[PDB]
């Protein structure tokens, strides 16, 4: 499960790189994430680069709730990272 990166989805044409195609709601705030060809996420309010979906979340949730502590609570045009995972499993 590990092994099927954003990285790998990308390759075998699950997910398109692209502007704002990324998103996390976690407690009332919105965030906004670029998908680059190689798998890394920037974050669009400060041009952070991420390396992981998990990289990304826990950073981001943290500045609202800093007790908290990836493809779960990450989305992809509407739908969780998790079911792209699934679909590329499922798909071979």
């Amino acid at each position: 499960r590990r092994a099927v990166t954003l990285r790998v989805l990308l390759k075998d044409e699950l997910l398109e790189p692209g502007e704002g195609v990324l998103s996390i709601y976690y407690l009332g705030r919105k965030f906004t994430g670029d998908l680059q060809l190689d798998g890394r996420i920037v974050w669009q309010e400060t041009g952070q680069v991420f390396n992981s979906p998990s990289a990304w979340a826990t950073h981001c949730k943290k500045l609202v709730n800093p007790a908290k502590k990836g493809w779960a609570s990450v989305k992809y045009k509407g739908q969780k990272l998790d079911k792209y995972k699934a679909a590329w499993l499922r798909r071979h």
